[PDB]
Parts: structure tokens; sequence; C-alpha cells
């Protein structure tokens, strides 16, 4: 029932130092069009990784998963388990993806062809296996020259 969206190095990395280690104007655009008008479900560290200007993300119901129910998240709902929201998007991070993967039938992935080598402590995308039906988009080039591609997985 759950559906997930993320961007990742082609090496598997979604986050380093509690932020994303690249800027990609096209992926920001696509993520925004996929989630706008829908609840967005995220974990506590993704919440505080947001740039202040976009905390909470505009035009969407923001839901933060945390162990502390009295946690302060101004302008977001706080919950203590993964919610069963009918139109939510699971937007990260690495812990929340691992929890959700088993209960997921859809994955919308951005891939980034970047010099990024795994480091102790990185946040990593889930491993998608031969149980998924894959739809692979062609490689594209961003203004900066960084090359990326959109992929779809369904179950
Ligand atoms: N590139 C992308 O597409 C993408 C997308 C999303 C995030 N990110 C990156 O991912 C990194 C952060 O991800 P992360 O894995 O470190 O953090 P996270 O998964 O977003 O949040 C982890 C926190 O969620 C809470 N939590 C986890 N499981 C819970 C449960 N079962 N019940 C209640 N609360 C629970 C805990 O916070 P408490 O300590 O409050 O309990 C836990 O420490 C950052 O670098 C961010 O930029 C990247
Ligand atoms: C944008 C990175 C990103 N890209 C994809 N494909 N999926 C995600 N779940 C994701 O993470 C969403 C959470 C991080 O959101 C941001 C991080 C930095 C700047 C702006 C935004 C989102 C801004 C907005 O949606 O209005």
């Amino acid at each position: 029932s759950m559906r997930l969206i993320w961007a990742q190095s082609t090496s598997g990395i979604i986050g380093r130092d509690n932020s994303i280690p690249w800027r990609l104007p096209e992926d920001l655009a696509r993520f925004k069009e996929m989630t706008m008008g829908h609840p967005v479900v995220m974990g506590r560290l993704t919440w505080e990784s947001l740039p202040a200007s976009v905390r909470p993300l505009p035009g969407r119901r923001n839901i933060v998963v945390t162990r502390d129910a009295d946690y302060r998240a101004e302008g977001a709902e706080v919950v203590t388990d993964l919610p069963d929201e009918p139109d939510a998007w699971v937007i990260g991070g690495a812990q929340i993806y691992a929890m959700a993967l088993a209960r997921a039938d859809r994955c919308e992935v951005t891939e980034v062809d970047i010099a990024l080598t795994p480091l102790d402590g990185d946040a990593r995308a889930p491993v998608l296996d031969d149980s998924w039906v894959a739809t692979t988009g062609e490689w594209q080039t961003s203004t900066s020259g960084l090359r990326f591609r959109f992929c779809s997985y369904r179950r």
C-alpha cells in the first residue's frame, strides 16, 4: 500500500552529514510535482535536514515520525509509528525507507551519476530486487553538467 520517492547516487547514497550531497534542480522539480497535494511522511532527521525556508514543505501535509510524542515540529503532525495514510508519499529518510520497503508496492527513484564512494555513516537507499517491475528512463544532463535519470518500480 505504501509508495516511496527518493534520489540516490548510482552507488546507493541518499544522504551524508544529514543532508543530500548534490544539488539537482530537475529532481527538486519532479519531487515537488509528485508530492504536491498529498501528505508527505518523513522521519525526524529528514525533518531537521530541511532548509529552514521550506520547513514545513509547502502545499502538503507534513508528518514526522519520531519516538518522542511530545516532540516539537512547528507546522507538522508528529506520530510515533509509520502511518497508514492513503495518499501519503514516503519521502525518507534511510531508516523510514527500510521500515516501509516490505509494505510498499511503488518506488519512484532518481539516479545521479556522481563521484560518491561509500563512507561509514552514510544514509543508503533500499535494495530493490527482482520482485519489482522496472521502468528505466534515459540519462539526462542538468545545466551544471550533472547527469541523472528517473526510474520507476512497481510491485
Ligand atoms: N536524497 C533523498 O532523496 C533523501 C530523502 C530523504 C532523506 N534524505 C537524507 O537522509 C538523511 C537522513 O535520513 P536518516 O535515515 O538519517 O533519518 P530518518 O530516517 O529520516 O529519521 C530517523 C529518525 O526517525 C525516527 N524514527 C525512526 N524509526 C522510528 C519508529 N519506528 N518510530 C518512531 N520514530 C522513528 C527517529 O527519530 P527520534 O530520534 O526523534 O526518535 C530516528 O532517529 C539526510 O542526509 C537526508 O538529507 C535524502
Ligand atoms: C529533493 C530531494 C528528494 N528528491 C526525491 N526524488 N525524493 C525525495 N524524497 C527527496 O527528498 C525530499 C526531502 C528533501 O526536500 C528538500 C531538500 C532541499 C531543498 C528542497 C527540498 C524540497 C522542497 C519542496 O518540496 O518544496
